[PDB]
Formats: C-alpha cells, structure tokens, sequence
C-alpha cells in the first residue's frame, strides 16, 4: 500500500484537531507519510497545529509533520488538499447573519443575502489556493468541502474548468445517517439512493436498500410526523425537525434541510434573535474551547489535557480520497457540471447528483427529467448563483442587485437594494470593488 501526503488549507480551522484525529483513525485505509497545515493566519494557526504537533507524536510519529504561511512549502509535494477555509471567520458570518435580519431577511451562513455574501468574499481565497496547488503539486486533488460551494462551484466552473477540484456536502451525508436510522439500518452505507438539485438544495429520488427493497415508504411516514428527527443542538434538532414541512410540498422525494430556508423563511426570520445569531453561539463555546483546549495541551505537552475527539462525520472525506488515491469507483454526491445529467435543465449548472469516483474524478449518472416544481426552484435559484458570480467577475453592483432581487428568501427589490448597501459597507476588506 501507498502513503499520501496530504495539506490541509485552514490549519487555523476548529474543525482541524477533530480532521486529525479521524484521518489516525483511518490509517488503515489512507496511510499518510506527511500532513501539512496552510493558513493566512498564522497565529491562529500555530494554536491548532502545536496542539496537533503533539496528537501526532502521540499516535502517529513517522507521520512527517509542519505548519506554514507559505504557499511554496504548503503545497510542494502533496497529493491531496483538503480545503476548508472561512475568509473573514466568525466575524463575518456575524455580519452575514445580522445585517439582513436588521431589513426583516433571514441571515444564514450560505443560503439567503448571508450566504451570498460569504460566497463573494470565498471566491477570491479559493481560486488563490486552487492556483497555489496547480503551480507547486500539479497532478494534486482537491476536496473542497468549504461553503457555500454552489457560488464558488459556479466560479471554478467558469474560470477553472480543468481544475482537479472535487467539490462535496455534507449536508447530504449527516442527511441519510438520520435516515438509515430511522429506518433501524446499521449506517448510511447500507443504502443506495437517486438525488438531484443544486448544492444545499435538492431531493432524494430514490431510497433503497442494497438488495433494492423500497425504504421510501417508512420514511415518509416517519418524515411527516417527525421530521429528520431519529428515535435516538437546539438550532440543528429544530432544523432538521423541519423537514416535515418542507418534504410535504413533495411526499414523492425527501427534501435538503437547507429547502426550509426558501420554503418558510417566514417562519426563519420570525424564530431568529438579531442579537444572538449562530455566528455568536460558536464563538462563545465551539470556537473558545477548541482554541483554549489546544492551549492546554500545549501547555501540558499531553493530549489527554484537552477533550478533543474523532470527527467521525468528516469520514465522508476519505471516502472520497480513496474513491481518488484507490480508483474505488464509489458511489457518492458530488457538484459537478450538468451537461445533460439533469436534461430539462441548464447544462452550465453545477449541480448535486450521484457520480462513480474514481482516479480520474468523477463519473455522473443520469438523473432524466426533473418535475416543475424542483425545475422552477432550481433556475431561481441557480439564476441568483450566476449572477453572483456575473458579480464578482465583471465587477458590477447592478448583477449582484439582481442575485439578491430573485433570491426566495428577499420579498422585494428594494429591501434587496438595501441588504446590498449594508453588505458592501461591511465586506470592504474581503469583496473586489463593485461598479
Ligand atoms: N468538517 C469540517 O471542517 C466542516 C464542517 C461543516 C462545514 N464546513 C465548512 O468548511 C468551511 C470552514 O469552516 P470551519 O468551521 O472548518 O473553519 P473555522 O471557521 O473553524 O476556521 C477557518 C480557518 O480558515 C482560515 N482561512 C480563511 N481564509 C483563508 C485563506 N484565504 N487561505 C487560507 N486559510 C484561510 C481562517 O484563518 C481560519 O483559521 C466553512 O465554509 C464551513 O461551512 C467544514
Ligand atoms: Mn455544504
């Protein structure tokens, strides 16, 4: 068996030391010779990784090991990095958040006027690290499993299309462990399942087993009276719970969690605190006692001072990399270009669909003819996308207007214009200039 080396741009992360521990967890599978860490950050970085540093050498001492804030020593030599950057950190999602709620509009990490803001301060650090990987690992992968990858997806399309970028969710996976749940499987892997829409906004088609027993019907009943809320957080439990509504639009399919966003941002906005958003709950306990759990084990010089454990979600990324590093041909959700999977849809959408992966990327399968009402969602949705990215590349104040105009989640043009000008005045470090 080989070993790879792999970066990991967003050292700094919170989500880095959990990453860590699930790829010792997965040497067996994906054996490592080297792990570096990237970040523009490096004071917040070195936290995490001289925490990491001594995790390592604990577990796994022949993994070769550095932290960096230089793209030439990040990304010489790897075969793999794994992407997940936040430009602006919390205190950007803080105002992604806010100022919309101040003009009666849902504020959300990436879907609504939040969402596109992050996606515009995004596009620019991700076409850096995907031009940083191609000039020092050329025949380098990687596994952007940042948000919002429907706008930066639909940037890299544009202005990176050969790119050996891999852009997966997550969302879906957490998604179908509630379902195998539900329907009393042993994990997700023993189903097999039929999806389509854009990132953060689709349906599953088709649930089975792997013998091809329907699990559909269960999980309807079970959907419509509880949500994705198993037999087994307050924000994510309420979300999740849902689903009951949002899936009723469509007792055929089971829905994305995220579609609650476009269906009842009503409900969104009237359920929402413009003091404490969830940007202010990470900070004050996710982000604080990750940084300060690291802090204790430098300090101590043993693991065992911090109470860092196994992202076992995040596992979902290996899966990946070896579906790549093994040409495995797993079956998995991923963002890619249409080009007729989806055939009564656009064919330059980025959209979310069952694909084999192998050493060459991704293979999609066909979806065929999607009803009117995904269809319609969908070219609102996938419009406001374009036109963010329109945006960003001509430079124009006037395509992003629009963006925000068609979005569901905006009831006008003008509160649309107004988020706009709250949300330029606050990005004025992170966002090109608009004409
Ligand atoms: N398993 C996971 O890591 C996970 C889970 C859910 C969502 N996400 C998504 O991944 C992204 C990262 O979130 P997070 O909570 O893991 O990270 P985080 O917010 O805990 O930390 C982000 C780190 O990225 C760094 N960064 C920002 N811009 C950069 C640039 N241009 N170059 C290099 N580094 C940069 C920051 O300095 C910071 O250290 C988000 O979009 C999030 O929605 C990741
Ligand atoms: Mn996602």
């Amino acid at each position: 068996m080989k070993k790879f080396s792999v970066v990991i741009a967003g050292g700094g992360s919170t989500f880095t030391p959990g990453i860590v521990l699930m790829l010792l967890a997965n040497q067996d599978r994906f054996p490592l010779r080297s792990l570096k860490f990237y970040d523009n950050d490096g004071a917040r970085q070195e936290t995490i990784a001289e925490a990491c540093k001594v995790i390592l050498k604990e577990q796994a001492p022949e993994i070769e090991f550095s932290y960096t804030t230089d793209p030439q020593a990040a990304f010489t030599d790897v075969d793999f990095v794994m992407a997940h950057i936040r430009v602006g950190k919390y205190p950007m999602r803080e105002q992604d958040e806010k100022i919309p709620l101040r003009h009666g509009v849902l504020g959300q990490e990436t879907c609504g006027p939040g969402g596109i803001a992050y996606g515009m301060r995004s596009i620019g650090g991700v076409l850096e690290l995907v031009d940083y990987m191609e000039k020092y690992s050329p025949n380098a992968w990687m596994l952007n499993y940042s948000n919002p990858a429907a706008i930066v997806a639909e940037a890299t399309r544009r202005l990176r299309p050969n790119a050996k970028i891999l852009n997966i969710c997550d969302m879906p996976i957490g998604i179908e462990g509630r379902m195998a749940q539900i329907v009393g499987l042993k994990d997700r892997k023993q189903m097999r399942v039929r999806y389509y829409g854009l990132n953060h906004f689709g349906w599953w088609t088709s649930i089975e087993d792997l013998d091809g027993n329907d699990l559909m019907p269960k999980l309807r009943e079970y959907v419509a009276k509880y949500g994705y809320v198993p037999p087994s957080e307050a924000s994510w439990n309420d979300t999740f719970a849902k689903a009951k509504d949002v899936q009723a639009l469509d007792p055929q399919t089971m829905p994305n969690t995220y579609l609650k966003y476009y269906l009842f941002p009503d409900y969104v906005v009237a359920h929402s605190n413009p003091e404490r958003t969830r940007a202010n709950e990470v900070m004050d306990h996710r982000e604080k006692n990750v940084f300060s759990a690291c802090r204790a084990i430098i300090a101590a010089g043993k693991s065992t001072a911090g109470d860092l454990e196994i992202d076992e979600h995040a596992s979902y990324i290996v899966d990946l990399a070896t579906a790549i590093a093994f040409n495995t041909q797993e079956r998995m959700l991923l963002i890619v270009p249409n080009n007729g999977a989806i055939h009564n849809f656009d064919a330059d959408a980025m959209v979310e669909i069952p694909c084999l992966v192998g050493h060459n990327g991704p293979e999609p399968l066909t979806v065929g003819d999607i009803p009117h009402f995904q269809k319609g969602l969908m070219s609102q949705q996938v419009a406001v996308e374009k036109l963010v990215v329109d945006a960003w590349e001509q430079r124009s104040y006037h395509k992003l207007w629009q963006a925000i105009t068609l979005s569901k989640t905006v009831p006008s043009a003008s509160v649309a214009k107004a988020i706009l000008d709250d949300l330029i005045a606050a990005n004025k470090d992170y966002w090109p200039e608009l004409h």
